[PDB]
DNA sequence: GGCGAAGCCGGGTGCGAAGCACC
């Protein structure tokens, strides 16, 4: 497996050097707009994969990182994953490793980090019960009778106190 | 089976044969 100043590093190589293609261009992606995803901060010791988020608060330029997403002078094979993920091959000092990374709408950076930062069962859980409150929540938002309705907070504290709920600690298990 | 507002159970797509399998 990778460790954590390695995971840190490359991060923080993720973190600082970024890069994506544009319309024709290429454009570098740095700190602001990136976020980690992972073992770090669920806090394992064992880095089976390390995630990151990135979003976009520009309203176009949102689908315009998706096009081509890369790095500087390394080994990566980008594929689409899921519905709408992103999977990736890293491959460095002649070692490859599994990214799956997904980049979204800033606005849904509350909810995708929710959803991203525990677990699935939690989320359904966490679905049905809000459901069962008469609202859908959805990486877009709340939905509600088929209707729409977004976030208004940044936060997770803020999140949870959006929604109406705790925030528990994954070392918990829900 | 377990539940905070009553009756409920994530969201979807890349394929391979429209049905299964991952994030
Ligand atoms: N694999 C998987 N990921 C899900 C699911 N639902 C939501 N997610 C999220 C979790 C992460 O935000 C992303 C998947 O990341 P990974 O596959 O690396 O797993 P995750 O990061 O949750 O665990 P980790 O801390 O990296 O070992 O999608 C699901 O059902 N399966």
């Amino acid at each position: 497996m990778l460790t954590l100043i390695q995971g840190k590093k490359i991060v923080n190589h993720l973190r600082s050097r970024l890069a994506f293609e544009y319309n024709g261009q290429l454009i570098k992606i740095l700190s602001k707009n990136i976020v980690a995803v992972g073992s770090l901060r669920r806090e394992e010791k064992m880095l089976n994969d390390v995630d990151l988020l990135i979003i976009v608060p520009e309203k176009k330029l949102l689908k315009h990182v998706l096009p081509n997403i890369r790095i500087k002078g390394l080994s990566f094979s980008v594929k689409v994953c899921g519905e709408r993920k992103c999977v990736l091959f890293i491959e460095w000092e002649k070692k490859t490793y599994q990214l799956d990374l997904f980049t979204a709408l800033a606005e849904e950076k509350p909810y995708a980090i929710f959803h991203f930062t525990g677990p699935v069962s939690y989320l359904i859980r966490i679905r049905a019960a809000l459901k069962k409150k008469n609202y859908k929540l959805n990486q877009y938002g709340l939905f509600k009778n088929q209707t729409l309705v977004p976030l208004k907070i940044t936060t997770e504290k803020e999140l949870i106190k959006e929604l109406g709920f705790t925030y528990r600690i994954p070392k918990k298990r829900l």
